């Protein structure tokens, strides 16, 4: 009930790969039938493969017209991954598919990631004639982060940002901004580190107020995501790295999708901190996770049989780095990912972990009551040909599935699968008058005259 209320989401990566509109319906059909609320669709994550019809942007006194950022774009994603099965979802895709799962109770949550995982913005920028949008560290070039310090990149970025903001405004709920690195390729995976270092090491190179600004710019990217109407969210990696408070504060309407407790030498906040200082959170934990391609033990970390292991072995209250508190969440989110976005996409792979997601947790995902649906819609319309005993139990039986609790859980699917049972028995139970019987045998002999 509270727990029913609670979201249960499939994450999609369709920005490093790409997914046709056909393939994320389906998606969409089995969350809906497994009893999941959300689709998250990242289509900003290295490469950006959702294009508005409009793409003009004004950024810090500069006008770059609608067919040259596609241009840019289209390309900065190519050079990424250059996508046999396409390249981007257009604007009627993406406001049919939105159609589509709304129609079925599914919302969706976009992702565009910053200010890493943005290689094709990057490369488009630089198409475009911003100069070093991207940051580097001593000499070596992120491919995946724009530099803070660039501030015609850095409005760039949130110009692009407000755009996909407008036209997602009053169509969806929650618009996820990332904030999920900042040039771990430059930095040896300590980019984090690198911003808040000249605080505590000065005078040695270090970014000047590195981590002040990307907090600045946390704040200013959920700013616009709420002047549409939108709720921000954003990975929990770089939200008080290192459990540092002493920079500033994070905008705590900054949902936080929770996906890793950190590691040796990645020393995250624990969700502890993240809900005492009063972010919401999205269980979102690794644990579940799956890397495309990688579909059985041996195949490398995230495969499928390590997710499905953590799936059994992590319930969806089981929240990364909790330092033994009881951490509230409003929802749970299980990711598939495309690392290789070369990799072949398998339906039936993904669909095996989002079912035992939804069967481990059954308490918290909705039943299936289409069948049921169905059920009453295929009973016979011609019910005066039919004994009164036998159509009085039809009509009992109709009327049993119409006062099923609408709000039954994945783990009380049995309920309804009964009442549907109960339903076709009645039905095949119906017996012919008298009368029609002799109608129906006089109907037979006609027909067998041909
Ligand atoms: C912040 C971060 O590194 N997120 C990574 C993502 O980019 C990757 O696709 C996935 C599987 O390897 O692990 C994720 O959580």
């Amino acid at each position: 009930n509270e727990k029913l209320a609670k979201k249960k989401i499939v994450s999609i990566d369709a920005g490093r790969k790409y997914f046709s509109p056909e393939q994320l319906k389906e998606i969409i059909d089995k969350a809906k039938h497994y009893g999941y609320t959300d689709l998250h669709l990242l289509v900003g994550n290295d490469g950006l493969r959702f294009m508005l019809d409009d793409m003009s942007i004004t950024a810090n006194g500069k006008t770059y017209a609608s067919d040259d950022v596609k241009r840019a774009i289209e390309k900065g994603t190519n050079d990424y991954y250059n996508d046999p099965n396409g390249n981007h979802l257009t604007e009627s895709q993406m406001t049919d598919l939105i159609n589509y799962a709304k129609d079925k109770g599914i919302g969706l949550i976009p992702t565009v990631n910053s200010p890493g995982h943005m290689d094709a913005i990057l490369n488009a920028m630089k198409e475009l004639g911003i100069q070093n949008p991207n940051f580097s560290y001593f000499g070596k070039k992120s491919a995946r982060t724009v530099d803070l310090d660039n501030e015609q990149a850095v409005a760039f970025t949130k110009a692009l940002i407000d755009k996909y903001a407008a036209y997602f405004a009053k169509k969806t709920e929650i618009f996820n901004i990332g904030l999920d690195e900042y040039a771990n390729d430059a930095t040896d995976a300590k980019g984090w580190s690198v911003l808040q270092a000249d605080k505590y090491y000065p005078n040695e190179g270090y970014p000047v107020k590195g981590y002040e600004k990307f907090i600045a710019y946390a704040n200013d990217l959920a700013r616009i995501v709420k002047s549409h109407g939108l709720k921000p969210m954003a990975f929990n990696d770089g939200i008080y790295y290192n459990s540092d408070t002493s920079f500033g504060s994070f905008d705590k309407d900054i949902i936080v999708s929770m996906w890793t407790g950190g590691w040796g030498g990645y020393d995250v906040a624990s969700s502890k901190l993240l809900a005492e200082k009063g972010h919401q959170i999205l269980n979102t934990n690794d644990a579940w996770c799956y890397v495309l391609g990688r579909n059985a033990d041996g195949q490398g970390w995230y495969n499928l049989d390590q997710g499905l292991n953590g799936i059994k072995n992590t319930p969806i209250t089981s929240v990364p780095k909790t330092e033994g508190a009881d951490i509230p969440i409003i929802g749970g989110m299980v990711a598939a990912w495309a690392d290789t976005p070369s990799a072949r996409y398998s339906p039936s792979h993904l669909f095996k972990l989002m079912r035992h997601f939804a069967n481990a947790n059954a308490e918290y995902f909705a039943a299936d009551y289409e069948s049921a649906e169905q059920a009453l819609n295929e009973v016979p319309k011609d019910l005066n040909r039919y004994t009164a005993e036998s159509v009085a139990a039809v009509k009992e039986a109709e009327k049993a599935i119409r006062s099923l609790d609408s709000n039954l859980s994945r783990a009380q699917q049995d309920t309804i699968d009964q009442a549907i049972a109960k339903l076709q028995e009645t039905v095949n139970n119906l017996t012919l008058t008298p009368e029609a019987q002799k109608e129906e045998e006089a109907k037979r002999e006609v027909e067998k005259l041909a």
